[PDB]
């Protein structure tokens, strides 16, 4: 008799689903090698009132971004950037937008407001985020100031997980294959030499990130700048080897100006050449807390 259609089942609204047609690009926020993040307004009413979100997509790998999304989705911590959702057909990760941006952007513009005490609190907060990540059996592999987002003058959050990887149960490390675009000047020796990644490797990276925090992410003070000073800036493809050598010799980044030795000693506990000799995120927390009392 009559044209048979399907009975429409009552459609809910998934608050973690962002319709592409309503996601309006405002501007670029930053990139990785294969990923990029844009500021957008999710503006379903079309009057520029919608919330601002950070949208992560692939540069023209889908499986790695899906993995990153599964990681972020199930991380619940105040020092971890918030998952808001996804936008699907292909996929985009939707996160909270932090207007102060990363430490690289915020620190140089707010030096006057940010004293050693606030920096130690950030450092504490970065350790708590990382420790949490470590308890989820993840290694981050990209801990640097550019990935530490400023929520407020009193709060930072780890704001990217493009390189994050689970470590198998009953295993101490993750062996990486693709290492082309490694942040070598943030990387522990075991990473630079054997492509192995421990939680301890992230402790090393934190030391370098802490050093960035302490130099207010000044570009002329970056671990890359300073390292290319110690080893030479014109070794091309021998750079990494020259790096591993220097580190073998016991050379590390120098103490930041106006950084008390006691803070610098916690930093150097991070840069123990052997992973088993490095401090842990919880000991760093205890250390920093000690300095704040
Ligand atoms: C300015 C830039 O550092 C920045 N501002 C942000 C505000 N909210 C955000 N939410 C998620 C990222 C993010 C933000 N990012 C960058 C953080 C690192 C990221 C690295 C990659 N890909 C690129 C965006």
């Amino acid at each position: 008799g009559d044209i048979v259609s399907e009975k429409k089942p009552a459609t809910e609204v998934d608050p973690t689903h962002f319709e592409k047609r309503f996601l309006k690009r405002i501007r670029d926020l930053g990139e990785g090698h294969f990923g990029k993040v844009e500021l957008c307004r999710y503006d379903p009413e079309g009057d520029n009132t919608g919330e601002q979100v950070a949208v992560k997509s692939l540069k023209p790998h889908i499986a790695d971004l899906k993995k990153e999304i599964e990681i972020l989705r199930n991380l619940y911590h105040e020092n971890i950037v918030k998952y808001k959702g996804i936008c699907t057909e292909g996929i985009k990760l939707i996160m909270e937008f932090l207007p102060s941006g990363s430490l690289k952007e915020y620190l140089p513009k707010n030096k006057n407001k940010i004293n050693l005490k606030q920096q130690l609190k950030y450092a504490v907060q970065i350790c708590k985020g990382m420790d949490y990540l470590g308890s989820r059996q993840y290694v981050h592999r990209d801990l640097a100031a550019r990935n530490v987002l400023v929520e407020s003058e009193h709060q930072v959050k780890i704001g990217d997980f493009g390189l994050t990887k689970a470590i198998e149960t009953d295993k101490e490390y993750y062996t990486v294959k693709d290492d082309r675009d490694s942040p070598v000047f943030w990387y522990a020796p075991e990473c630079l030499m054997q492509s192995k990644f421990y939680i301890a490797s992230d402790v090393w990276s934190f030391g370098v990130t802490l050093h960035e925090l302490l130099t207010y992410c000044d570009s002329d003070s970056s671990p890359m700048a300073l390292f290319l000073k110690m080893i030479g800036p014109t070794h091309g493809q021998m750079t990494v080897t020259r790096l591993v050598n220097t580190l073998k010799e016991g050379k590390r980044l120098p103490c930041p100006p106006n950084c008390p030795d006691e803070v610098y000693q916690l930093m150097r506990k991070c840069w123990e050449f052997q992973p088993s000799n490095r401090t842990s995120f919880q000991n760093l927390i205890e250390g920093f807390e000690a300095l704040l009392k």
